């Protein structure tokens, strides 16, 4: 018995008392059934036989049959596919399988689906018609659901928006849909709605729900005319009042609302919904759903009003839109962030259309009332959670998402402040006012969220102001709302508040609007004691301490003049924070300078130094002390670097680098032009230890930077006397110079040439020799792409400066005369972007030995250009310039010499794309 063999195999596989080889036989048997060309035939019999065979078995038969069907062709295996269908369709009309294990229904669903996918359009024209004919006659709901889970299996194989597409799957799937649309779609939909209604009244939501499942799935490829009917709308909407059905009902309607129909058509459905919503004056997922529903409509109505076209429908549209306003709010102001965000699009799409419509800025009392209602909501939603604390956590806390929902909300505010500024101001002012006031009603422990709100709103309230017209008027001197706020804030006990977030914010507000204190200076003393407060620069919070430093600086920088009487004290307070304890950390198993510096608030601590510098240099502290203090900071960092480098084998690299960087930013703290000084003597004492510091261990590319960088802003202070010693740096620096640093040296001299244009020259001619010797070599040899690009562009630029800075003549000196020729030639060789610079260069040398020869030699470069757009112009630009300096011979040498080596030369000598074409 071919069947009995299958049953013994399967049964062998499930009996756990069977040996491994025996079981092997079975398993191997069952497996063959899928590959062999005879096997599947066996199964075609077994499966339809209920009383003799067990589900255990049939299932495996059904499974093998599917895999067979799935792999067959319509032409090669057509006869076969049909033999099966008839046997399955017969096994289905039976209606005896639903009473068996659910895996045999599901197993069948799958085959039926697969079978359908291959012969339905042409070979199985009565698929749907026959399935529906069965339901009306059997009256067994279990079958109605079967039929539905099928229309659902079919729909799964037919559409998707996934990226894994295939031109074949799309075309095959497209044909099935196209086939369903023209042949059975209209009845499927009619039959579905029918039982949906029926079962609906049967208070039998078990099926009514599968209908909704399908509806929403098939909505995409369902014919529009079939989905516009209202009775079906009125039906789905009624399900809303029902619990098991309402989530299905709401998701399905949203689907119908998104169906991309024509403007004239969408508005009719949207009215059925709109009307139904109007006359209907909780759970969370429901609300997330209803919200999505509303959001969907809203975004539709609004998208439609933009390209309007009747005159009536134009109205209708705006009316439906209006009636959704109470809902847009009712959900925007929801307690659950998820429900609120469900409506942001619509809100956004809407305020954008409103911004366009505020053409006359005439506000109707309804727009007014609406926009207020909207802010009530946008505001409520910007506040931290009153019943929920916050975390310092930077990577996995929900804050990032909160700060996002804030970033959006703020934009809404902006757009509303755009739509109407008075309304925003008045509102935002009250808003900030009360919260603060209310905050006064709460212990500091529960008052922060509220204060944090007000300080945030304040902070963003006025992010685009730059001049006096912002804080106070010009004639009346009446202060804008902004400052009334700032006055208030400044006069609050916000400073005394211990919550970090509030301190930070406060200090940010104080800095963003520092210019304000130039009008109302009173708070100055209180504000500085604050920045130097145990909440300011000494704040314990690992997240605010570093920020405060930056900020302190920024504040001290904007109110430099106002703090000259606070100089002594404040400096004293910064002593501890000027210390350095850099410890090295590291995803990668290894440490580095970068990883180490980041793991420490050094980049922020530099600002602290630069600030001491401002304090010392602008605090009218007598020069007798300002020399004492500056000397005390400089030698303190210097003495530490010396002590370390003076006793141990060369984590001091980091310590040197940073000690280097310290001095550098300390320099930045001081003024850039050096009328006598006392901080000048100290700076001289400074580079001796740096040269002491470079020559001892000046191997790291980083110290290279730090030290180079140090001169850049050190010699910027008292630059005249320093230009003389830079020569020694070029030597030590150019000795160990690598491909990457030779460029940073040109820039160093280049940026340097700008500062001391007149007096840098004599030391320049010394460098050019050692520099150019290094350059020609580096340009002639894992870093090829690196050096080439970096050296190509720096050599190009350095020559340019030297020419305009008036350094040419200096390069004719003894040391340069040996290189003049190659430097000039090499420019010719250099000759898109690079070519452009080189031609400007050759023009620089020209306009500003071998000079005449190089001039002629430029001539061939103009004809050599087309052998390969702006280059072409700058080319005939140098050529145009050529004539002027050489005059009468220049053209005379081109007529006699070049022309000879008749119409192009004619036209040319008179004044390329033509010569090229
Ligand atoms: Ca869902
Ligand atoms: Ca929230």
């Amino acid at each position: 018995m071919s069947a009995q063999d299958v049953e013994n195999a399967v049964e062998a596989a499930l009996d756990p008392s069977v040996g491994p080889i025996i079981k092997q036989q079975a398993t191997d048997f069952i497996g063959s059934l899928r590959s062999s060309s005879t096997g599947w035939k066996i199964c075609h019999e077994i499966f339809s036989e209920k009383t003799k065979y067990k589900p255990s078995t049939r299932l495996i038969c059904l499974q093998t049959l599917s895999e067979k069907v799935r792999e067959w062709n319509n032409e090669s295996n057509l006869l076969e596919l049909q033999m099966i269908r008839d046997s399955v369709w017969s096994y289905i009309k039976e209606l005896s399988f639903l009473d068996e294990p659910a895996y045999i229904s599901n197993a069948v669903q799958h085959l039926l689906t697969l079978l359908f996918l291959q012969l339905y359009p042409s070979n199985w024209n009565d698929f749907f018609a026959s399935l529906q004919g069965v339901i009306a006659a059997s009256s067994q709901s279990e079958f109605s659901n079967f039929y539905l889970k099928v229309l659902l299996s079919i729909g799964d194989e037919i559409a998707d928006s996934l990226v894994l597409k295939t031109d074949v799957q799309i075309q095959k799937d497209n044909l099935v849909k196209d086939a369903i649309r023209a042949n059975d779609m209209s009845d499927i939909v009619s039959f579905v709605y029918e039982m949906m209604l029926a079962y609906s009244n049967a208070k039998n939501y078990g099926t009514v729900g599968l209908c909704l499942q399908v509806y929403a799935q098939w909505v995409s490829w369902i014919n529009i005319n079939l989905i516009v009917n209202e009775p079906c709308m009125n039906l789905l909407y009624s399900f809303l009042q029902i619990e098991e059905l309402r989530c299905a009902a709401c998701e399905t309607m949203t689907e119908i609302v998104n169906k991309k129909m024509k403007p004239l058509e969408k508005l009719n459905l949207l009215n059925i919904l709109n009307l139904n919503l109007f006359f209907s004056k909780t759970d969370p997922n429901f609300d997330e759903h209803v919200a999505k529903l509303i959001n969907a409509q809203g975004v539709e109505l609004v998208a439609i009003k933009s390209d309007p076209s009747s005159p009536e429908l134009k109205e209708n549209c705006s009316f439906q839109l209006y009636n959704l306003f109470p809902y847009l709010i009712r959900y925007l102001s929801d307690d659950y962030d998820e429900t609120s965000t469900a409506v942001f699009p619509f809100l956004s799409d809407l305020l954008v259309s409103l911004r366009k419509e505020s053409s006359s800025k005439e506000l109707s009392a309804s727009l007014k009332e609406f926009l207020k209602s909207l802010l009530e909501a946008i505001i409520k939603k910007m506040k931290y959670d009153e019943s929920q604390e916050w975390d310092d956590d930077p990577d996995s806390e929900e804050e990032a998402e909160f700060q996002e929902m804030r970033k959006k909300l703020k934009i809404f505010q902006d757009t509303i402040n755009s739509i109407d500024s008075s309304l925003f101001s008045s509102y935002m002012y009250s808003a900030i006012t009360s919260s603060l006031s209310t905050a006064a009603t709460l212990s500091p422990e529960n008052s922060w969220q509220l204060i944090e709100f007000a300080l945030y709103e304040t902070y963003i309230f006025g992010e685009g102001l730059r001049g006096p017209d912002a804080f106070f008027n010009e004639v009346d001197k009446s202060p804008t709302v902004l400052s009334q706020i700032l006055a208030l804030v400044t006069t609050s006990q916000v400073c005394r508040h211990p919550h970090p977030l509030v301190q930070l914010l406060y200090m940010e507000i104080l800095v963003r609007y520092a210019s304000f204190f130039d009008y109302e200076s009173a708070a100055i003393p209180a504000l500085i004691e604050y920045f130097v407060g145990p909440r300011g620069i000494h704040n314990t919070n690992e997240r605010v301490r570093p920020r405060a430093w930056y900020l302190f600086y920024r504040f001290v920088k904007s109110i430099k003049k106002q703090v000259v009487n606070y100089t002594e004290s404040s400096l004293a307070m910064l002593g501890d924070l000027l210390n350095i304890s850099v410890s090295p950390v590291t995803d990668a198993p290894v440490p580095t300078l970068n990883s180490s510096i980041r793991n420490s608030d050094f980049n922020s601590q530099l600002y602290l130094f630069e600030t001491v510098g401002v304090l010392i240099s602008s605090g009218n502290l007598t020069p007798e002390e300002q020399a004492l203090y500056c000397d005390s900071l400089i030698n303190a960092l210097i003495g530490k670097a010396n002590a370390a480098l003076s006793s141990d084998l060369s984590e001091n690299i980091i310590s040197v680098y940073c000690s280097l960087m310290a001095i550098g930013n300390f320099a930045k703290g001081f003024p850039a032009r050096g009328e006598e000084v006392a901080w000048l003597a100290s700076f001289n004492k400074a580079s001796d230890e740096i040269f002491l510091i470079l020559d001892r261990m000046g191997f790291n590319e980083d110290i290279r930077g730090a030290v180079r960088f140090t001169s850049g802003r050190i010699i910027n202070v008292v630059g005249p006397d320093m230009l003389p010693k830079v020569p020694q740096l070029i030597s030590i620096l150019l000795n160990s110079i690598d491909m990457n640093e030779l460029v940073d040296v040109l820039s160093f001299i280049s940026q340097l040439i700008h500062i001391y244009k007149d007096n840098m020259m004599e030391i320049t001619n010394r460098m050019l020799p050692t520099l150019l010797m290094r350059i020609f070599s580096s340009l002639s040899a894992t870093d090829d792409a690196v050096k080439q690009n970096d050296l190509r562009k720096s050599y190009i630029s350095f020559i340019l400066q030297l020419l305009n800075k008036g350094f040419g003549s200096i390069l004719f000196t003894e040391e340069n005369q040996v290189y003049f020729d190659p430097l000039i030639n090499s420019i010719l060789h250099f000759a898109p972007a690079t070519q452009k610079s080189s031609i400007a260069l050759v023009s620089k040398m020209v306009s500003l030995a071998g000079f005449e020869n190089f001039t002629l030699s430029l001539t061939p470069l103009c004809f050599e250009m087309p052998v390969n757009l702006v280059v072409l112009g700058e080319l005939a630009g140098l050529q145009k310039i050529i004539l002027e300096k050489l005059g009468d011979i220049y053209k005379s040498y081109l007529v006699t010499v070049y022309f000879p080596t008749d119409v192009m030369a004619s036209e040319y000598l008179q004044a390329i794309q033509a010569l090229k074409s």
